[PDB]
């Protein structure tokens, strides 16, 4: 059946597709990570999911390759259902409806890498997983976005470091699937990169430490650089407050979730972060526990 569904992904892996018409309808313990919509679609069954993994392959599913189930139910676990290999997780998952959707698609790694490649060079209906980008054994692949040579790149690392990048042909070249990446910013042994985003206007970077301080920075207040550099602070660093545990961008009216060390899922409202510096130190969540620490933060997609 062709049908319009809403396609919804937690936080912890598990998908699911419902008709549109019926999630409209649907509906002691407290919040859990399972409660989290980390992704939602409206699309079409017979639409694209794909599903880059942190061993930086891509397995592609059509919609209705998710299994059908309720509002309230978590679904299937994609890895599983998509017979991801052992110890393979969900880095990211982009909806298209097509491969020429955008020009290009540009991976990150955890060690600091980029690479673009053509989106064409994935339409492929080739086993499961295809290679998305040549790792080493001590890399993972963390981000996957769609873009054009028009756009700006955003790269955050754990330790508070920031770049922006314009992302033409010129400054990173369409390569191939099965290839190393390219430095796209350099940072030390003990850090690591958080997230990968193209650049929107109006939107802010929130960041949140370990501590439970967090901020929203307007986007304009990150500078163009070239690519590969150390690029700039995106918070005051502090032993007491913690390095960076997410670092997502918002709108006024985004919904999010703080995940506790000792309270477990708290929902908070980036409109409920505080607009700063790029260089501030952030602002104690107030929902927060005294002694309770901040394990990370996620997008409420819905």
């Amino acid at each position: 059946a062709r049908e319009d569904v809403v396609v919804t992904i937690t936080e912890t892996g598990y998908a699911k597709r419902t008709k549109t018409d019926l999630y409209r309808s649907q509906k002691g313990a407290g919040l859990k990570q399972d409660d989290i919509v980390a992704h939602f679609f409206v699309c079409s069954t017979h639409d694209l999911i794909l599903f880059f993994t942190t061993q930086g392959r891509v397995y592609r599913a059509k919609a209705y390759d998710l299994p059908e189930a309720s509002r309230t139910a978590r679904g299937q676990h994609v890895a599983n259902l998509l017979a991801f290999q052992p110890e393979e997780r969900i880095a990211q998952v982009i909806q298209i409806r097509g491969y020429t959707d955008a020009p290009y698609l540009v991976l990150a790694t955890r060690n600091g890498l980029v690479k673009k490649s053509k989106l064409t060079d994935f339409d492929s209906n080739r086993s499961g997983g295809i290679v998305a980008v040549n790792l080493r054994d001590n890399d993972e692949l963390v981000g996957a976005v769609l873009c054009s040579a028009g756009d700006d790149l955003l790269l955050v690392s754990a330790n508070g470091q920031s770049i922006r990048f314009s992302a033409t042909d010129e400054a990173l070249r369409p390569m191939g699937r099965a290839t190393s990446g390219v430095q796209g910013m350099r940072f030390n042994i003990d850090d690591r990169l958080l997230s990968l985003n193209v650049v929107r206007e109006g939107t802010y970077l929130l960041v949140a430490t370990s501590g439970g301080y967090a901020k929203r920075t307007a986007i304009e207040e990150y500078p163009v650089q070239g690519r590969g550099g150390k690029g700039v602070l995106t918070v005051m660093y502090d032993r007491r407050r913690g390095r960076l545990v997410g670092a997502l961008i918002v709108d006024d009216d985004s919904e999010l979730y703080a995940v506790t060390s000792g309270g477990g899922v708290i929902r908070t409202a980036a409109r409920q972060v505080r607009k700063a510096g790029r260089q501030t130190k952030g602002v104690r969540l107030m929902n927060l526990g005294e002694g309770d620490t901040l394990l990370a933060i996620a997008r409420n997609a819905e």
